[PDB]
């Protein structure tokens, strides 16, 4: 039953299409999580930047050497995460485009599904009646009206011999006698009480 | 086009259905008459010298 498959196939398309939506959730979550680390490490440098800002305060340049030398151990992480953050931006944008385009197509197919199903129902249901009406017959009259007439013709003729009709002679006499009677007794009545 | 095309089939087919039904009763009525009214003659005009039911 191919028509049922349409429901089955499009069901699967919805079973996993939503799962794609779930997968997108994890990817976007990691983007937020990675962003949370960048500012945190930036803040640590910012905190050391405040001490570094006060490290040289009063002219204590010697101390700032260790502070600034320490911060670079954090800046390298910032750049590494900053660059990696840009890479993840493409994936979230690229993947979303697929979902948007695919989502539009799913409903588009569904619209045609009912339409073709409706045409199938009409051309299969409304079709079957004609094989019931126009059955094989001399005039395609269901093939039963023809056979029925044979039965009627048989019976009406199956017994006409059983009660033979008047022969053309005795019918001629019966008619002539009737004609005579209806014109001779009539003639008798015509002259009897003219 | 499809809605217009399909409707034409329904209209034409709908007319034909009742048309067949009218003949159905008519042929049935003729069958009943020619089968019921026929059977009496095989009861009256049975095989006889004068077809007088064969019992007289």
């Amino acid at each position: 039953a191919p028509e049922d498959l349409l429901e089955r196939l499009l069901g699967e398309m919805e079973l996993e299409l939503i799962e794609l939506r779930r997968a997108l959730a994890q990817t976007i979550a990691t983007f937020k999580s990675t962003e949370r680390q960048r500012d945190a490490q930036q803040l640590i440098a910012q905190r050391w930047y405040e001490k570094a800002q006060a490290a040289l305060d009063r002219g204590n340049e010697q101390l700032a050497r260790e502070a600034l030398g320490q911060r670079q151990s954090y800046q390298s992480h910032t750049e590494a995460l900053g660059k990696s953050l840009g890479e993840q931006r493409a994936l979230v944008e690229q993947v979303r485009g697929q979902l948007q385009k695919l989502e539009r197509k799913y409903l588009e197919l569904k619209s045609q599904k009912n339409l073709y199903l409706a045409r199938l129902k009409s051309a299969i249901a409304a079709q079957k009646i004609e094989e019931i009406a126009g059955n094989l017959d001399n005039a395609s009259a269901s093939s039963l009206f023809e056979r029925i007439e044979t039965k009627i013709l048989e019976l009406e003729a199956e017994r006409e011999l059983l009660n033979p009709p008047p022969s053309p002679l005795d019918k001629k006499f019966e008619q002539w006698e009737e004609q005579q009677a209806v014109e001779a007794t009539l003639a008798a009545m015509k002259a009897r009480r003219s």
